[PDB]
């Protein structure tokens, strides 16, 4: 049968599903570890224990434990980023998307969803494989991992909650498809892993762990790198959060052993209610639990390991959305509203660039305003408004993303980059907010294609060209086709730093990527502060 | 006789001069001091002693003791600028020149000449007086003052060399006039002083210092102001500054009496041939022996006067060239010649910017870099150039002035400001240096009147409309015509920040001169070197 699979962990019968006109195979819900409860939780993933019988692969999973968006309710633009599965700490599952009829061994790739390490889900709507695996005959696998505390909590030294469990819950994931995705018509040895923000962070800190790289090839970041100031914590900061977390839940904090034990006995929900009390500072774009450099996933500091090539060498795909921070302006900075054109003035713009650069003293908090400031007419409320969008999404993903990039095109075997601006024409959010944080992701998986959600023509296209650049290059490690009449994507070189726009517009080719911004943000900005 | 004047000082024999096809009368070579030899170098100067008989007030004076530009030799456009007199340390005159008929009570205008306070002369061709006498029917002065170390020699505690006694030079002209312009039919209570570069911050030190306010009326300031960087030292650093020079001249060090006897024993050549050793740094733009902030003439430092409204209250005209720097660059900086274009290679800027901000430290020569540099384009000749010669004239001629103007005008009784970016078309510097320091200069003294000298008509059309300016300022307090059908030029108000270009083509009003780059210059960069 074309639904059953035979796996190293047991059988497997999957779903025939309906991808627009035609029909795929789909294989939803498959466990790749051993339920993360009780005791087990904070505890490093344990492999599934193989099963006897056929695993029933046809719906989809529980989505992890995690933070739920109620700011806008009913609303699509909100909800749909929300799970729509029963949330469990039992939710360490895998979905695969297979061509139909099966393939021998094609192309692999691996979805690492987002959501600031305190939320996602591999089941939403924008992350149904299906049209991207019938339309680029790919198989397609959407990983799951623990979020929030449950993922990532850290108290170094300890083994019951060591950090970074929710990292290699993605890894061995991976592992599983490097172990069984031939079952299934899949290329082990030609995986290419790809996520958005958290999840673009999370593919290139598998980049950089050694106990990673091994289990794929290639990779594509989207609007996340690792060395984001969101992504990652040292132990000593981590060590504080989780302590505080304690604090906030009546916890004996004599040591270590007396903490986890009380945050074990503790409900989900009463770890989720509290999340939020142990940020450090007022901050926008700033995740309470996630990535520790502990030494042993990251040898040493990002940095240190950018700059002596100590990465796995590979080809990358990657780039940034026009309008990365209004997301999180709109959530979390005095003066923006979903249902005006938020002006801002020059008091909530102050407001913003300081919840919005929580590491930062005046004299940086000065510099920040007067690199985004123009002074001829500083009272504009759309000039504050964008200013303000630009500095949060320069500083969180754009300015971290070029400095990535700069570091591995020395060492790697070739880099694409992409301008992502196109504002869909059927989005729910106000114009203000432009091209948004994670809405290149319906692109990228095909949802134009579908005439129900309301694409217009040129869209449709555009998603046809993004999908067959990134399973071209999963396929080959170029986004280009070999001897094609279309005009090429230039690779991306340390010289030239040539990188083009994603629209419906013909393709431009462009260099230096937001270079005087990241200047500030990567040269001048972190001279300043280190001085001062 | 109308060639014969009668003052308290005694009578004086003047000529009568042709001017543009008529003839008004001139008044050169008048003693407003006892001449400072001998014992009297260093010292205030003191005021001439009546004579008997009549003075021969028929030639021009001799120039004061200073550095002789020979960079280039026979050069029109260096030359312009050195003494065309004989020197000598008897140099303390003043010219006048008188319509014809004399007038009974006319408007007064007194020049004071720039030069670094290192040089100058009141005898220069640019600043004949006889157009402007004649086209505008003022009374017109050009006083003469100590330069260099003869003028600002400073040992602050010692009654021989105090300090500023340039200062007081040029106050006891102004003290001259008042008491005797009368009698060449000038009006004692409508003297205005103006003054370019060192003259142009003179005159904003005659407004600050409390002795000198009662003795004019109203202030033009060209292309200078009072709190340059440039234009005064503390008493600690000009004391620093003259026992190095008597270290240079192999001085007794122990006392300053010991030191003043030695450099009072020294030919005045000596002074000047070691006068540039004095300074600290590497620089551009600075100049050895200048005003000290001394208690007396300076009551306080000059930003506490500004803040508390400690000065004259009048109105006040003035304003800034296009291209400031170029003149400095070009015989300081690295990269820089007379006849090349001058493309600047990164590191060149690189050792420009050093020269240029000599008090910063490595994170204020980065902040500069930064503000100046495209990033995209950064190895651009003419950029590199043209950026350059940017910095240059915003810190230390634009900015400051923009910072005097902006603090004045809380207090003041009316400004208006102009921006000269009109480049003449007869003119011997190369293009790149623009709209030069200086070249305003020419258009003010009606210089483009005189056909031999092959300016255009309409460069004739803008002289006479900038002298009008001038003239109907110092006789109002107002350039503009009270019912005249020509375009205003609007006043300059704290809200507002109004100031019109100045060329060739029709007036345009603009608002907040180069705002975005003083905010950097006077806000920005003095709280990032404070802090570090
Ligand atoms: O415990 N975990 C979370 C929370 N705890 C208390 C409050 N809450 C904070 C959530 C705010 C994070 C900004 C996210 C807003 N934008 C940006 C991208 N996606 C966004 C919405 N998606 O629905
Ligand atoms: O002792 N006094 C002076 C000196 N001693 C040694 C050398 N020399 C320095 C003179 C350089 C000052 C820069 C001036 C160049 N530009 C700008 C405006 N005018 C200029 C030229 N005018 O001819
Ligand atoms: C698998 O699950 C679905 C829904 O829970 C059910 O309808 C279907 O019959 C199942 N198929 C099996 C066990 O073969
Ligand atoms: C990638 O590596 C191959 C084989 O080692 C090499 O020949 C090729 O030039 C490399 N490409 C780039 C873009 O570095
Ligand atoms: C004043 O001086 C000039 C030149 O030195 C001389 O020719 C002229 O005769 C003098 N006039 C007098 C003293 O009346
Ligand atoms: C100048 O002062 C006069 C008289 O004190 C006053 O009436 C006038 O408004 C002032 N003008 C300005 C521009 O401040």
């Amino acid at each position: 049968s074309e639904l059953l699979v035979n796996t190293k962990s047991g059988k497997v019968m999957g779903t025939r599903v309906p991808v627009l006109s035609s029909h795929i195979s789909a294989f939803l819900g498959i466990p790749f570890a051993e339920p993360p409860v009780g005791n087990m939780r904070f505890r490093r993933p344990e492999p599934k224990k193989p099963w006897s019988g056929v695993w029933n692969a046809s719906t989809y999973p529980n989505n992890c434990q995690q933070y739920v968006d109620e700011q806008f309710p009913g609303f699509s633009g909100s909800e749909m980023w929300n799970p729509n599965r029963e949330m469990s700490e039992d939710c360490l599952y895998l979905n695969i998307w297979v061509p139909s009829p099966r393939p021998k061994s094609t192309t692999v790739m691996v979805w690492i969803y987002g959501g600031g390490f305190y939320s996602g889900s591999s089941t939403l709507d924008v992350y149904n494989g299906k049209y991207l695996a019938y339309t680029e005959e790919v198989v397609l696998v959407s990983l799951s991992y623990r979020v929030g505390a449950f993922g990532f909590l850290a108290l170094h030294g300890s083994q019951e909650a060591p950090g970074n469990v929710g990292l290699l819950d993605q890894r061995m994931a991976l592992q599983w498809v490097h172990d069984n995705i031939q079952f299934f018509g899949g290329d082990p040895k030609t995986v290419t892993i790809f996520g958005e923000s958290a999840g673009g962070a999370s593919v290139g800190m598998h980049i950089l762990s050694p106990g990673s790289r091994d289990l794929f090839r290639r990779a594509i970041l989207q609007s996340g790198s690792p060395n984001c100031p969101w992504a990652s914590v040292s132990v000593a900061e981590g060590r504080r959060r989780a302590v505080e977390l304690g604090r906030n839940l009546n916890c004996n904090l004599n040591s270590d052993e007396e903490l986890i034990h009380c945050l074990r006995e503790k409900k989900p929900q009463e770890l989720i209610d509290v999340e939020w009390n142990v940020l450090p500072f007022d901050s926008i774009f700033r995740f309470s639990f996630v990535p520790v450099i502990d030494g042993e996933f990251f040898p040493t500091s990002l940095e240190s390991m950018l700059n002596s090539g100590n990465f796995k060498k590979t080809q990358i795909l990657l780039g940034v959305n026009k309008d990365e921070g209004s997301f999180f302006l709109l959530y979390g900075a005095p003066g923006f509203s979903k249902d005006s054109e938020s002006k801002i003035s020059r008091e909530d713009f102050m407001s913003g660039v300081k919840l919005s650069v929580p590491h930062a003293n005046d004299l940086g908090l000065d510099a920040v305003t007067l690199q985004y400031t123009d002074w001829m007419d500083d009272n504009n409320g759309i000039k504050n408004r964008d200013g303000l969008d630009d500095i949060v999404g320069d500083h969180n993903v754009i300015c971290p993303l070029m400095h990535f990039v700069n570091k591995y095109t020395k060492f790697g075997n070739g880099t694409y980059l992409y301008f992502f601006n196109h504002r869909a024409s059927n989005l729910v959010w106000p114009e203000w907010m432009g091209v948004i944080h994670g809405y290149e992701i319906e692109f990228v998986f095909g949802l134009p294609l579908v005439k129900e959600l309301n694409y217009t023509a040129e869209e449709e296209a555009l998603s046809r060209r993004i999908m067959h650049y990134w399973a071209t290059f999963a396929k080959t490690g170029n986004p280009n086709e070999p001897h094609s009449q279309e005009s090429k994507w230039p690779l991306f070189t340390t010289k030239e730093q040539k990188f083009i726009d994603l629209n419906t517009e013909p393709m431009k080719v462009h260099q230096r990527l937001r270079v005087q911004m990241c200047v500030f943000w990567n040269q001048f900005l972190p001279k300043l502060l280190n001085a001062t």
